[PDB]
């Protein structure tokens, strides 16, 4: 059972924090009393949201704006987020590669740049992250979504980075319960969010329900804080029944008992 | 030439036959050894045209040698590394040009890796993406024209590991899971785009191939499946058309990696859009 004073005095980053899921994210741990440190692009939209976190009574609230294409700004954001709060108890890995619906003919450099920002960068963040994380015995939170569980048409690029999260941090989940790594993974898998982006994108070609923005960014910080291996949240009630692969888990544990690495 | 007609009839849909493959134009990645290499053996003893892709030229001549003996239509090669995506684009251009047409793309190769935990090899990340994800993109870019001229066959093979969590692979299992992801959408997409192109995802266990077995060798204790059917089970799959292949050792595995509750919500959301 969550409560919000687990996240006061905690050392956590949001990336993609300007607007959308990653702003809300970092407004609930504001209220929450947390340290934050927040990132995007965009400095002017990135300065309103830390006065805000301050307001609404962050420990500290500071910013640090970039591009996420950049791998060198990934490693160095890290190092400067953790210097300014003396430590990290928490990586929360949200931004994304602007993207829309549309069928793939030859759009090899959407894929790249999917694949980079979705993914490689989340990669960085986590190596240059993990040292503090290690230390604070602290916790990954990746945001995905049902289009990296399940496949869907005009996402493919999309698709592959958030099926690549899944791969790569399921992988190294089941590395550190075996190396006795106590840093938590919570992969949050998302349907429709009523954010301002992803309206816009499923303007009149999908005819489905959003599901409000503030309460997904908490539900987010709640498995995190939990150490919930995943995350889910979608407006319908079959959707959310549907998405969990208990023969996965159950094909998982059966294997588990063929290595060794002691 | 004064002949016509189709393989493909009633059953066809179902039931291989090896003739399915008699006269075809197909591209095999990775062939200089392994499972690639039988695969392209298979294809030739089928009388399919075959071009063979690898790095090593010295390897690709003794595979296309064996090939021409075993009665393959016609067998080239055309050396290469797949971490150059310009070589990638050219290389199916160049087959098509050498069998007049293609049939059958099937993507193989990846980039040599080991059982090793997570230890920030950020070059072994990014090699793992463009070589056995990137270069499978890339590949079907420049074969797809050709593909919907044919209503050709797309096989992208993977691994358990591209459908499930194990630790010492993560970049490994990071470029197979995004493989289902880009085909397994492109698929939804050439269905309400009528293109007649079908794509197969291969979920493979262990292979008992010279690469596997040394990479595995005091690290992972599990059975090995048999190289030769694992070839003719992924060919199968591509001729009868099949979205998906499961080939494992264990039974148990084979009745466990099915996910029926995916393939429902694919369903219930496909009057969405
Ligand atoms: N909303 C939904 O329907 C939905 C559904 C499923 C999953 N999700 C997941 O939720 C997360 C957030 O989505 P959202 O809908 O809240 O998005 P959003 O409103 O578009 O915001 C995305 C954020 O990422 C930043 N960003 C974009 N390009 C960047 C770059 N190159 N470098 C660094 N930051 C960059 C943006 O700020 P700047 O432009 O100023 O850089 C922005 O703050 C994503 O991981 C998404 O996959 C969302
Ligand atoms: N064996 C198993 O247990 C197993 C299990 C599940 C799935 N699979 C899948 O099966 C497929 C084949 O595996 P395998 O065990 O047969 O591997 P393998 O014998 O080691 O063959 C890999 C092939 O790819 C080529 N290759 C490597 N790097 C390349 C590059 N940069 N550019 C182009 N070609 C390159 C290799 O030849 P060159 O070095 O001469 O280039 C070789 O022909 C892969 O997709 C693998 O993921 C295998
Ligand atoms: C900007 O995109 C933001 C919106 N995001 C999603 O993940 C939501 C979906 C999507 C994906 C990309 C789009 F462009 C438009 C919609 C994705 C999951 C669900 C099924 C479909 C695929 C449609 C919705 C809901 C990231
Ligand atoms: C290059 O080796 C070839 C072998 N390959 C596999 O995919 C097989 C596996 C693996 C993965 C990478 C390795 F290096 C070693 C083993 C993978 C699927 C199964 C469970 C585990 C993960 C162990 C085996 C069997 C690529």
């Amino acid at each position: 059972e969550f409560r919000p004073e687990m996240l006061q005095g905690k050392k956590v980053i949001v990336t993609g924090a300007s607007k959308g899921i990653g702003r809300e994210m970092a407004y609930h741990l504001a209220k929450m009393g947390a340290h934050v440190v927040v990132t995007a692009r965009s400095k002017e939209t990135l300065q309103k949201v830390v006065s805000h976190c301050l307001e609404l009574g962050a420990a500290s609230a500071h910013y640090i704006a970039g591009t996420m294409e950049d791998m060198t700004f990934a490693e160095q954001f890290v190092a400067q987020a953790g210097k300014l709060m003396g430590g990290l108890d928490m990586l929360i890995l949200n931004h994304i590669t602007n993207t829309s619906l549309n069928l793939f003919h030859d759009d090899i450099h959407h894929v790249r740049k999917s694949m980079e920002v979705n993914f490689l960068s989340y990669v960085v963040l986590t190596v240059a992250a993990l040292p503090m994380l290690k230390q604070s015995n602290g916790s990954i939170v990746v945001v995905s979504s049902l289009a990296g569980k399940v496949a869907y048409p005009m996402v493919a690029a999309y698709s592959a980075s958030k099926f690549a999260l899944d791969g790569f941090f399921s992988s190294i989940r089941k590395e550190y319960s075996v190396s006795r790594v106590n840093v938590s993974i919570t992969l949050c898998v998302l349907g429709l969010i009523d954010t301002e982006t992803a309206m816009k994108a499923v303007s009149g070609i999908v005819h489905m329900q959003a599901a409000p923005k503030e309460e997904c960014a908490l539900e987010i910080i709640k498995g995190g804080a939990l150490r919930q291996e995943e995350v889910y949240y979608d407006s319908s009630r079959w959707t959310t029944l549907l998405i969990r692969n208990p023969c996965r888990k159950i094909l998982e544990e059966l294997y588990s008992t063929s290595y060794n690495m002691d």
